[PDB]
């Protein structure tokens, strides 16, 4: 039926449809992300407050690298010794849990994010590729070498066949150019408010060890853990 010139301007169209639609699923990405960031700041509260609890006690239950490397030597350790433990070995352990904590939180955000905009380019494409004039002028070209060439000769290539394979190529090119336009925001993407949000915590954090650390050593609570573990 439709024209080659046609069927041009129906795929300038769409693409101009599917970047509009783009402009909604990003506003829509973009205030999802802002979202989970803000429920991680709950969440990094909430860890710290478990984590300075836990630090409080060592009951046998607990196996703690960290903390039998210091009570192997609970017999022997005057005061001083404690506090140096806690001052480097303890607070290298806090900073190790909290780099693991928000690695795990990067790698949930890339997996997440890289996937939507996966779904999303897939669905715009089968919109496409599942129009009827579309998927019928696909199955007749790419399947059958009677359609691109006129006899069995398999020399000259039918007029038709040649419209259709420029003007798909022409659009993929263009497709293709879009996509990678967009892809940066989601695929390996640097989520500069993420970044500034670890720097930030991080520096945060690290004060707020600090000064935890300074209470376990004034309320020598390193007592607690030997009672815990069966000491008098």
């Amino acid at each position: 039926d439709k024209s080659d010139e046609w069927k041009k301007n129906e795929w300038n169209n769409w693409l101009i449809k599917t970047e509009e639609d783009w402009k909604l699923f990003n506003t829509a990405v973009e205030n999802k992300k802002n979202r989970w960031l803000e429920k991680r700041d709950k969440e990094l509260e909430v860890w710290l407050m478990n984590m300075q609890n836990r630090w409080l006690h060592y009951r046998e239950n607990e196996e703690n690298e960290y903390k039998a490397e210091a009570m192997k030597n609970s017999a022997t350790w005057d005061d001083s010794q404690w506090e140096q433990w806690i001052k480097t070995e303890g607070k290298k352990g806090m900073e190790a849990d909290l780099k693991k904590w928000l690695n795990d939180k990067e790698t949930f955000l890339d997996g997440w994010i890289s996937k939507e905009w996966v779904q999303w380019k897939n669905e715009r494409m089968l919109q496409w590729l599942s129009v009827d004039w579309k998927h019928k002028e696909d199955e007749t070209f790419e399947h059958y070498k009677s359609s691109k060439f006129t006899n069995v000769l398999h020399i000259k290539k039918k007029k038709k066949w040649t419209k259709w394979k420029e003007r798909t190529n022409k659009e993929k090119e263009e497709w293709n150019n879009w996509v990678k336009g967009k892809e940066n925001l989601y695929v390996n993407n640097k989520w500069d408010k993420w970044l500034k949000w670890k720097k930030d915590k991080r520096a945060l954090y690290s004060q707020k060890f600090l000064t935890f650390i300074n209470k376990w050593i004034s309320d020598k609570q390193w007592t607690v853990w030997i009672e815990d573990q069966g000491g008098s």
